[PDB]
């Protein structure tokens, strides 16, 4: 119509902006100039929309896109309105199937690279040159909830990348600890049925805290060892930047000279591990179910790209069977005291979508997607798997030619004698389908295996036994890799596991199934067992109390990796302090505190209790991003109070509960001058405490001091402390 | 072999059972002896479990369902195992599309009576005998998210009825308003895309709290209306039995001798009238995302069923023009003051469904089934949805035999002669498949229209007009309908209107957008534009401050049945007290509190800082059914604290807060004996406060007077108090 405002700010600028600075947008727009093979190549299938006419699906101009045909003004609505019809036919049937697990997810275009040549132990091309750069997209995911499901639920999260090489598409579909719930792919639909909102009304969505869940885990104990990880908080990272990736299954790398070596996928997050506490979770699913997700865009936007390590756990044929547990066993973990993580790569996310359902909803990755100098083994969750994936997306997407729906496609040479099914797009136009064939001289032609570009073979591992169905003795024993996992955990992460087994039981409505988990943990960990326990008001049997715990793995007790912050890895690029401003903000106070975020790439957002603008002392004009509680300490890491007419503001019961949520949740605190004033809201004591800022002024080591708290995540020493506060 | 206990207790009783007695189970086994001609015809295809063999589809009884057939017990899965693949099949095609919008709702079984004949003003089967009973199913939805978002957003609400008559289903397909957002359906897409997620990262769910909403609004002033509704409380009700519901649209009845009357449909909710507040809804949607759905199922298996009466607004046909809105314009209501709603029947719904999916997920409603002694009128927006509903169940439902899907079927004869279609079930014996034929002597036959167990014929309307994509004039006026909404909501519903929207417009990133719905509020009313205005920072221009208020309605400067509470119609039967225990609980209060409650069957919840068992001072062993934390004062209408070992709670950061959530969101409170030293967490009087019950014990007057508060829903009074307090 000319319906944009004339100043141009409806628009974003196409440059790297903190979050909250300008409207979000499709990538291509956003970042233009960040290219890579794979968003080269869709280039073909972006549509624009700047000065085009509006049309029907076939080209046709609508002149009124305001009204259907109808005889008279007031008049009844004709069915030869065909432009009405395409219309609301598109709009009826813009709906697929989600994915039947990890239906909510979010996802980004990326490029990976090798640090060295693998080729000494894997002829798979994508890891044959430092140089060669591999085009990636990647998939955040929870795993229970639909697609319009809260993000910061306690669930595992998947972690799935499409590389897209030179010698095929290669899916590593993982998740973000090293082990999953069960052993065999058969018992997958049992397994998510208990999981999942039970079936008579259909709740609780994305949540294990229910009776079929915890049914299932008392009946399964193998399904312990995830469960410890899921109840850790491990299961509420703070965002996908700062989680671990896993791939889970043992694997095969096969190298040129056809030697296979075991192999675990690992992702490591370089922002470093970093998750929620369990209040602050669940009150963020209602206050931004998006958390994540709109985490995730911003950072991109922002410059903030996550970065990942690749690293591999190696392990030779002959050392198959030197471990307490089956390496084919998925619910058990590889611990990196035995066997490192040997670093192999970088992956940066360094673009979003353009368009969510056309990129990440329709997205299909598949573990079976494997190329040569990869391979499977016989890990029997994984071999289900292989299954699985080819056949859900046949419903999902629509048919069998879901490989040519554009984010799906290979970047590299795609040819054989398929021919046909729903939505084909490909023409063929060879005069064979079939082969052999003489009429088209046999092409395309097999290749056969070789060093680099020869035709996948699989490795020929020994197969002996007979045609059962039965468990491998080796995989039964279920207690020693939870009780692993239970003593690698510091002091305040174990009392967030009780707490997260404590929360969940609770919520389960038939007391005998809480026994029956208690009585699992009591095989575990007696510690664990009691105080949880004494959470439910159960009392242990001096029978319970009498179980002898579970043998060390391989002669280890603990192993420091299994912790989230055991050993720290505190970076604070990326991550965001709340500002809370009153009407008359010393503005030195405020030079100091945004030039030192600026500095270590820490954003900030600007609090009031109202929208527009505020005027500093000296007349300086700040605007507003949200009010206290628009924005929550929820969605940021830290709070800032500067000095200035502390009066406007002490009153507001928002802004007092603004400290004693961040407060609660143990987040740093800092408060300049007469911002100390907040000390009583939060029982503060008059000379200080550890993980509360305080000074006359924003100024010397005020902001060195925030920040290094900021590194350090979160103020677990203020543990004891906040079980008093009404918050 | 994994078993239930000794007890029997693994099973909910069958009989009724207050929330959290029991756990909730499939209707036919909760109330196997609630019926009605539809739940009856349903036997066919229901499918018990107990006593049998565990079998694959085809029949074949599985001798091990814990494992996938391999060559030895550590080999590969092999591909002859069909028991694995059709189970593992069956898992991966279990979704279908999610409806394009109301995928999020929650249904159950009822019955629909007339309270007398209709048979003067319409022919209608089902309306036309007070003893003639008729089988329902409901389905209350939100409009926005996706079937795993969550309950208690600020959104529309559906409220559809699928009426199984003797002579057709009728599908009523209403709201919780009594208009829409847009006029004509050709719009649809065009609001829908604006409210839903944005298409480049598919956020936010279940809000229209973005820019692409306000910016729709800002530039189609027809949706102002219907804003006003959302955006005050109706948004966000307590319960689906605690709303209302309205067809929206002018439909006509038709008597058996052709006469016309126009009809605008009302549900009126037997428990009265009742919202939450924007805080606490919000919260809820974080702490219990099922929150409606659990309080409907609840409701029914405690027999609190669900009750609406069915009232008609009537309009002589004569009197089409009389207005000064458009009768055809669904952006208008029509007041009760001027024409009155006409009590009709009685809908109670009364059993829960036995699977979710099955019957609710698959459930398909559409407003163009309608039956004899119904019509439709040229309402631009019903036209279009005539299309819309048939078409989009073909992808949604897989085709065109959705209403062989057992939930969708009619009780009543259906004979035809379409045949075939994707999953057909009905097999044919007609030798003829078209009429006119010989070969069965033309049957089945048409049927002349006449009063009864006639053949549809429409009313034969006269339409004069060109084909025009055109809109009426009359319908374009688009202030004084919300101005007759807001100037008849009482101040508190006024406040909580502008809050709505100050709220929602401070996170459109694009501040014009904001200006410009500022600017359209102005000429609604210049103390609700300058009450947003104030709280966006923004000031109104000379010209917006003396833009005239748009004319009264018919005379109507208010109309107190539009708001929510202006007029008493409390009811406190269904409605839930946290009661807080403390380890030695005076026995007495909980007698008199528990009698008191149960007589107007009010429920109770018995919450500690732990789970399991506390004795009363009796010697009473009192269950808990959740911790302070676990089910917070969101989930409840009233908090109760008796007497007795007051020093085990009154240091508890958990109960404390507790109160000073249920405080702030204008809940009653009830402190008896020691249990009013918590009057010093609500900071506030010491002579007492209305809303605050308080006595040395719990006695038959206490209760009379908590039970008053429950009466008339929240403690409004209380709101000049609420904003200090820190929660
Ligand atoms: C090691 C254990 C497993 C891991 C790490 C894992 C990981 C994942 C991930 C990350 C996704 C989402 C991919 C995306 O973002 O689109 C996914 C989806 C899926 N998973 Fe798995 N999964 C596991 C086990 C299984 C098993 C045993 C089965 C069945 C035999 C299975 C069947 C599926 C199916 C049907 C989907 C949806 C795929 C689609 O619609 O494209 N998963 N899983
Ligand atoms: C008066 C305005 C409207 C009202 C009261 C209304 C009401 C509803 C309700 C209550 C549902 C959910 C039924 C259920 O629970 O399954 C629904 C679904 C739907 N509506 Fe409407 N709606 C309106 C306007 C429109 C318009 C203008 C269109 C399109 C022209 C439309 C198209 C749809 C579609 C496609 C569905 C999904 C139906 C299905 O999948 O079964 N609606 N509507």
């Amino acid at each position: 119509d000319s319906l944009a405002p004339e100043d141009g700010s409806h628009r974003p600028a196409a440059e790297p902006t903190p979050p909250g600075a300008q409207p979000t947008a499709p990538g291509s727009l956003k970042a233009p100039d960040t290219r890579n093979e794979k968003l080269n190549s869709l280039e073909d299938v972006r549509k624009g929309s700047e000065n085009y006419a509006l049309t029907t699906n076939q080209g046709v101009r609508i002149a009124d896109d305001q009204n259907s045909l109808r005889a008279g003004s007031r008049g009844p609505t004709l069915l030869e309105d065909f432009i009405l019809r395409e219309k609301i036919t598109h709009f009826d049937h813009e709906r697929i199937p989600e994915r039947i697990v990890h239906a909510r997810g979010s996802a980004a275009h990326g490029y990976f690279q090798p640090y060295k040549s693998l080729s000494d132990i894997t002829k798979a091309d994508f890891l044959s040159d430092p140089n060669k750069i591999t085009p990636v997209f990647v998939r955040f995911s929870t795993v229970q909830g639909g697609a319009g499901s809260a993000d910061t639920v306690r669930n595992i999260r998947g972690f799935a990348t499409k590389f897209y090489t030179e010698e095929g598409i290669f899916d590593l579909v993982g998740n973000n600890t090293p082990i999953f719930f069960i052993q065999d792919a058969h018992k997958f639909p049992d397994f998510v049925h208990a999981v999942k909102p039970e079936p008579h009304w259909a709740i609780p969505q994305g949540q294990s805290a229910h009776d079929t869940f915890w049914d299932y885990v008392s009946l399964q104990p193998e399904t312990l060892h995830n469960v410890m990880w899921a109840m850790s908080d491990r299961g509420i990272p703070r965002s996908y930047r700062t989680m671990e990736g896993f791939g889970i299954h043992t694997f095969r790398l096969i190298n040129a000279e056809g030697k296979a070596t075991f192999v675990r996928f690992h992702w490591k997050p370089l922002a470093g591990k970093a998750s929620l506490v369990w209040d602050e979770a669940q009150k963020l699913t209602g206050r931004d179910p998006d958390f994540h997700r709109r985490e995730l865009w911003e950072a991109i936007e922002a410059g903030d790209f996550p970065e990942y390590e690749l690293g591999f756990q190696l392990i030779p044929e002959e050392d198959e069977f030197k471990f307490d547990f089956d390496l084919l066993d998925p619910t058990k973990l590889i611990p990196e005291e035995l066997v490192p993580v040997q670093r192999v790569g970088k992956m940066v996310l360094n673009r979003n979508p353009d368009n969510f359902f056309a990129e990440n909803e329709q997205a299909a990755f598949h573990p079976g997607h494997i190329v040569p100098g990869l391979d499977f083994t016989n890990d029997p969750l994984l071999q289900g798997r292989l299954f699985s994936y080819t056949d859900t997306q046949i419903s999902r997407l629509g048919g069998p030619n879901f490989h040519e729906i554009p984010i799906n496609r290979p970047t590299c040479p795609y040819h054989n004698f398929q021919r046909d099914g729903m939505h084909r797009m490909g023409i063929d136009t060879n005069p064979a389908n079939y082969e052999p064939n003489s009429i088209n001289d046999n092409w395309p032609r097999e290749t056969p295996p070789g060093p680099k570009r020869g035709g996948f073979e699989s490795y020929q591992e020994r197969v002996e036994g007979n045609k059962v169905r039965e468990r491998s003795p080796s995989f039964g024993e279920y207690y020693s890799h939870p009780r692993l996992f239970w003593l690698s955990q510091t002091p305040f992460e174990q009392r967030h596991i009780v707490d997260g087994f404590s929360f969940e039981l609770s919520k389960v409505v038939r007391p005998y199934i809480r026994e029956r988990v208690v009585d699992q943990l009591a095989h575990i960990d007696l510690t664990l067992a009691q105080a949880v326990a004494k959470n439910l008001g159960i009392e242990l049997t001096d029978d319970q109390l009498n179980i002898t715990p579970p043998p060390d793995v391989n002669g280890l007790k603990k192993d420091p990796s299994l912790s989230l912050y055991a050993i720290p890895d505190g970076d604070v690029k990326g991550r965001v302090v709340a500002i809370l401003l009153n009407d008359e903000v010393r503005s030195a106070d405020l030079l100091a505190i945004l030039k030192a975020l600026k500095a270590k790439g820490v954003h900030a957002k600007l609090l009031y209790s109202r929208m527009g603008e505020v005027t500093a002392d000296d007349g300086t004009v700040l605007p507003i991003a949200a009010t206290f509680a628009g924005a929550p300490s929820l969605t940021v890491d830290a709070v800032i109070v500067p000095c200035g007419n502390i009066a406007d503001i002490a009153d507001n019961g928002d802004a007092n509960y603004y400290l004693m949520e961040a407060y609660k949740h143990l987040k740093p605190i800092a408060l300049a001058g007469d911002a100390r004033k907040f000390k009583a809201t939060i029982k503060i004591a008059d000379q200080g405490e550890e993980g509360i800022v305080e000074a006359d002024s924003a100024d010397g080591s005020f902001m060195d001091e925030l920040l290094t708290l900021m590194a350090a995540h979160r103020v677990w020493s203020r543990i004891p402390k906040i079980d008093k506060i009404p918050a």
